[PDB]
């Protein structure tokens, strides 16, 4: 797993994605925005109820970040580095911008909670292991650090190689070995779809891991949460437009429109 | 290498024919429902103005014989879920198209390059996108009638023969992605060829209508559950933090 500072040049950063299907970027966001958005959803955050047994077996996931932080709607969401990737990795010139949000969740790993099973990420399009190391991407998720990852307090366990395995399959496998993502709150890590991954046992006592995924998809496959219909046109006209695209206010005519209008127009965000 | 069944036919024989050609059904749609759709959202195609083609996709909130009785379609779905379900199908697009008369032929193409991945996934992949293509006046040789080619989808790689889609108000063509088809030149000069496409794909694959933003909510609690989440307006996919985007909008 390469390491760059997020002052690094973006063909440089996403070429380490494309070898190992995943890059550490340090500082992706600047640890004081990280910071207040951290005490922003606090409130929220403690608020949910923590389930031991799943998925959510003592793991508190959370998304209703951008109607509850302003510092995540106006500075956090405001990654340039994130797009200028993103671009890379999913748009085509012409097309607009070839990617939207799957879901931007903060997943806390609670005290004692287990290893989630290695998984790829593109398991939610079932089709897309067929098409085997050499496909486009369908999803890319930059998976930061709000508070430290340390090997025992759950820190993701990613396989570097996996990227590029011969048959990408369910983890129906013949080698049924995982490196802990350490990094600094700000940090992430951009692991593509196609990296063998999961959530870190929480070995430690009080250390609730907070995470701030952001899982991205390509324009043409639907997205886990229906962000257009329950986030607030109040919310999304205090958006950016590259960010009201990404969570399905505007179509930035191929996909997600009017008739071949952008949805926007409708929806006001676009006036001719 | 095309089958017609009737609209009474087991949907498997109907599936069973679809899946080795990739099935035409008379009367999938009743010939009186069908009618009256056309009377109803014939002021906004009225409304409508080198290509000599209309195409008019704001049919729920036009005209409540498709609002009410055509989405409502038991057949639809029992073919539907056998090709998509592990509801594993929502919508792609619901449109009426009308070929214009002296309007030239379509480029032939297969309809899930929508999806441009999908050819590279060959002969044998899963199904990404099922078009109903149902006709609302009729379909001849002269007015441009679809030209469909059946077994372009079995083909190893995804000045031609094809088939004309012949069929009188109420048959539909239910056509897979993987098939080469494209609509024919309409040589008549008075027959407006006038088409209804359910485009209907899997729920893990985006539409190119964001119909839950634009169709009202008035509407939207005029349909059944399943035309719903046939829209976008339930839902693990689309959804509110896994639980279902319908609560928050009231209809469950
Ligand atoms: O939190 C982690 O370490 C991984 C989480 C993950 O992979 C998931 O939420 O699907
Ligand atoms: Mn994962
Ligand atoms: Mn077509």
């Amino acid at each position: 797993l390469q390491k760059f500072p997020a002052t690094a040049p973006a063909d440089e950063i996403y070429a380490a994605f494309k070898e190992d299907g995943c890059v550490i970027i340090e500082g992706f966001v600047p640890p004081d925005q990280m910071a207040r958005f951290s005490q922003e959803i606090q409130p929220a955050m403690e608020k949910i109820q923590v389930q031991v047994t799943n998925s959510n077996d003592r793991v508190k996931r959370f998304s209703k970040l951008v109607t509850t932080s302003p510092t995540f709607r106006h500075e956090i969401l405001e990654n340039d580095l994130m797009h200028e990737l993103l671009q890379r990795v999913f748009s085509k010139p012409g097309e607009g911008m070839g990617y939207h949000f799957n879901d931007t969740m903060v997943i806390e790993v609670q005290p004692g909670a287990p290893a989630q099973r290695l998984h790829r990420d593109q398991e939610l399009y079932p089709w897309w292991n067929s098409m085997g190391p050499d496909a486009p991407e369908c999803l890319v998720n930059f998976f930061c650090a709000v508070t430290p990852f340390t090997v025992e307090n759950g820190a993701t366990r990613l396989v570097p190689g996996s990227n590029r395995w011969p048959e990408l399959t369910l983890i129906d496998c013949p080698q049924y070995d995982s490196v802990p993502a350490i990094m600094q709150p700000g940090d992430c890590y951009m692991m593509s779809g196609k990296v063998i991954h999961g959530a870190g046992h929480n070995a430690t006592l009080s250390d609730q891991r907070r995470a701030l995924a952001f899982s991205t998809i390509r324009r043409e496959l639907r997205p886990v949460q229906a962000f257009p219909l329950w986030i607030p046109m109040q919310i999304a006209t205090e958006l950016s437009p590259r960010t009201q695209a990404m969570f399905g206010f505007r179509s930035s005519v191929h996909f997600w429109g009017n008739d071949g209008k952008d949805i926007g127009e409708h929806l006001g965000l676009i006036s001719s």
